[PDB]
Parts: structure tokens; C-alpha cells; sequence
């Protein structure tokens, strides 16, 4: 329970940076027009959504199981720490443009 409180504060914050990346993107498309590096920061994004809403689906059923599995549970969290380093690395992009 203590290791996936903690993933599922880490997801939240995956969330968060994600919503807040895709109108910085947003915001670039206007200041830049639609370069072809825009697009493949977009489609990096889209990506990295669909894994974050995927893996939350994970949290809810380990939450949900009354013991839940250490293996299920270390897969999770190696997943969020790529996840996090993904969305670190596309922020850097984002930032130098």
C-alpha cells in the first residue's frame, strides 16, 4: 500500500506535466506554425498519454486487490520511471524551441 500510494502520486504528477506540455505545444504551433519537429513532439505526446492512461488502470486494480502483486507492483514502477524520464526529455525539447 505505502509503494502504491507513492506510484499513484507520481501518476498524478504525470497528469499534470502532460496536460500542461500539451498547451505549451499548443502555444509553440502558434509562435512557429506546424514545423515537422512540432509534429513529432506532438506525436511523442500523444503516446506517452495513451501509456499513462493505460497504467492507471493498473494502479486501480492493484488498489483494488486485497494482495496485491510484488511483481505487478515493481512492473508499474519501473513503467512510471520511464515514463517520467519520457516526459522530462520531451519538456527539454519543448523548452528549446
Amino acid at each position: 500500500h505505502m509503494m502504491l500510494a507513492a506510484l499513484k502520486e507520481k501518476n498524478a504528477a504525470l497528469k499534470e506535466k502532460n496536460a500542461a506540455l500539451k498547451y505549451k505545444l499548443a502555444a509553440l504551433k502558434e509562435k512557429l506554425g506546424l514545423t515537422p519537429e512540432l509534429a513529432a513532439l506532438e506525436k511523442e505526446l500523444a503516446a506517452t498519454e495513451k501509456e499513462l492512461a493505460a497504467t492507471e488502470w493498473e494502479l486501480a486494480a492493484l488498489e483494488a486487490d486485497p494482495n496485491p502483486d510484488p511483481a505487478k507492483l515493481a512492473a508499474l514502477e519501473k513503467k512510471t520511471a520511464a515514463l517520467e524520464k519520457k516526459t522530462a526529455a520531451l519538456e527539454y525539447k519543448l523548452a528549446a524551441l
